[PDB]
């Protein structure tokens, strides 16, 4: 659970690319993580949060490592 409030980018393959955003959830029985607010494709999503499965991701870039304080 780690990867709580860092900012990614996460690849999901060939067929749904990259999405860019904060971490606002890590589920460590289902293996997901969650982006508040993520970009694709140089725009930001319709939807305010989408929800990975861990192994359908092929990269996971850290753009910014978590703050000192509270990410819950």
């Amino acid at each position: 659970t780690d990867w709580l409030g860092s900012i990614v980018s996460i690849n999901c393959g060939d067929s749904l690319g990259v999405y860019q955003g904060r971490v606002s959830a890590v589920d460590q029985v289902s293996q997901t993580i969650s982006l508040t607010r993520p970009f694709h494709n140089g725009v930001k999503c319709l939807v305010p949060e989408v929800t990975f499965r861990a192994g359908d991701i092929t990269e996971l870039k850290i753009l910014e490592i978590p703050g000192p304080g509270d990410n819950q």
